[PDB]
DNA sequence: CTAGCGACTAATTTTTCGGTTCACGGTCCCACAACTAACGAC
């Protein structure tokens, strides 16, 4: 900005509005209506997992119970429907894997990957 | 629970080869066709 190579940001109107975690409250699974329950400011919120009952169904309980760490997120609504876009704070994978062990990965418009992994190609 | 704060395509021309025309001093073997000399009938 002192040298001068971008303009000020013109923000859209779609935008989807940020919200703190200093705000998500009122967390808790209501099983009659098989649905978690919360509050964005005071108004209350049925989530629709849907049939999502293993992907994301264990997280959103991971956090009713305090074992995953949540962020700043945001909200997009599209039309009728409303959409949260939730920063959870998810942990590495350790798997057994041998440094020494290269695995040779290309890209390319005709093959989108090709890898060499000793004779293992894919 | 909320608020303050850290140049490419089409049209026209021209030319070599083929077509046409004129038209006087060995062997051995198995069949097939003659064929003829003799034989029998009228």
């Amino acid at each position: 900005y002192w040298k001068g190579e971008r303009s000020l940001p013109n923000f859209k109107k779609d935008m989807a509005f940020p919200f703190g975690l200093q705000g998500i409250s009122r967390l808790v699974y209501d099983e009659e209506k098989k649905a978690f329950c919360f509050r964005l400011y005071r108004v209350p919120f049925k989530t629709y997992l849907g049939k999502d009952f293993t992907d994301k169904r264990m997280l959103l309980e991971r956090l009713v119970k305090g074992d995953v760490k949540l962020c700043a997120s945001n909200i997009q609504l599209n039309g009728g429907k409303i959409f949260w876009l939730a920063v959870f704070e998810i942990e590495k994978e350790k798997h057994s894997l041998k440094p020494e062990v290269i695995a040779e990965a290309s890209l390319s418009l005709e093959y989108p990957i090709v890898v060499k992994t000793g004779k293992n190609r894919l």
